[PDB]
């Protein structure tokens, strides 16, 4: 299997094979399965392929390794290497100690008080938008920009958010992150990623709520097609909500590219009225 990105073609032979003897598993992290690990010492996350799997599962795994290995950006998770010549097969990734963003948001929600502030949220949004701008500039369509696919380097301040999973690149389709022309026509473009980014913003500023809270997939599809959009998250500043509503323009041509999203995020970050807004206490 071959893979091309940024005008270069790569195959399995170009991946960095790490000797199996140099890899130590430490603990499970979530769902294949992902472990904390060590490479002789580098801390890694280890994505494993079940030994019992289809040929297409094997190929899917290979492709995910080539895709992640060829990216070179600070807001995309690094691939340390692979161990594909012993079973089970491993992909070695940068350990993101802060976890997935969805869990982080849910678990770090202000409770009775200042576990998070608005600037933390804007920094995460900026980081992911920089990641997406890098993809868009390199003509890569992610297809599943969502909080569950983003990771944080560390729990505390100085955390950096990064795009972590590239699995997507009917009942399993992430309808709630997809614009009309994607779920209706199966047309994907970089404006597809813009729409999803809008939904991720909502996830961020809601502190990890499921989009379109009470609606099923079909309800969302009919709602969104008819021009329905989500309400602002609780205490969401107007300038932030305006970015969401621009990302959710019906016409792909009317949605901003990531360079523009980034500028608008940076303007929000500069506005004292935005960053002095208190997050809701649950
Ligand atoms: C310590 O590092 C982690 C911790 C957790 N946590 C988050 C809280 C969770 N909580 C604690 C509190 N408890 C009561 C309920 C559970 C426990 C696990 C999750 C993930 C990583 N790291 C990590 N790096 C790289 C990758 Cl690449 C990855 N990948 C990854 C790991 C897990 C899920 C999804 C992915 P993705 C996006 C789809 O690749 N994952």
């Amino acid at each position: 299997p071959n893979y091309c990105f940024a005008g270069k073609t790569s195959s399995i032979s170009d991946l960095k094979e790490v000797p199996r003897k140099n890899i130590t598993l430490i603990r499970g992290l979530g769902h294949g399965e992902v472990y904390e690990g060590q490479v002789s010492p580098l801390q890694v996350a280890v994505k494993t392929l079940p030994e019992v799997c289809s040929e297409q599962d094997e190929l899917d795994f290979l492709m995910e390794a080539l895709i992640i290995s060829k990216f070179n950006h600070q807001n995309i998770v690094r691939c340390i290497g692979v161990s594909l010549q012993s079973l089970p097969r491993f992909i070695l990734l940068e350990l993101m100690a802060g976890g997935d963003l969805k869990s982080f948001l849910r678990e770090t929600r202000p409770r009775p008080p200042s576990s998070l502030a608005m600037l933390d949220l804007l920094h995460v949004a900026r980081d992911i938008a920089c990641g997406c701008q890098y993809l868009e500039e390199n003509h890569f369509i992610h297809r599943d920009i969502a909080a569950r696919n983003c990771l944080l380097t560390c729990p505390g301040p100085g955390r950096v958010a990064k795009i972590g999973d590239f699995g997507m690149a009917c009942a399993m389709l992430p309808v709630k992150w997809m614009p009309p022309e994607a779920f209706m026509e199966g047309i994907f473009t970089s404006k597809t990623d813009t729409w999803s980014f809008g939904v991720l913003l909502w996830e961020i500023f809601s502190l990890g709520y499921m989009p379109y809270p009470s609606k099923s997939n079909q309800e969302v599809l009919e709602f969104v097609t008819s021009g329905g959009r989500m309400d602002p998250p609780k205490n969401c500043p107007g300038p932030v909500y305006r970015i969401m509503t621009q990302c959710w323009q019906h016409q792909p041509e009317d949605r901003p590219n990531f360079a523009i999203i980034l500028e608008r995020i940076e303007y929000c970050t500069q506005d004292p009225d935005v960053i002095n807004t208190a997050l809701p206490i649950e």
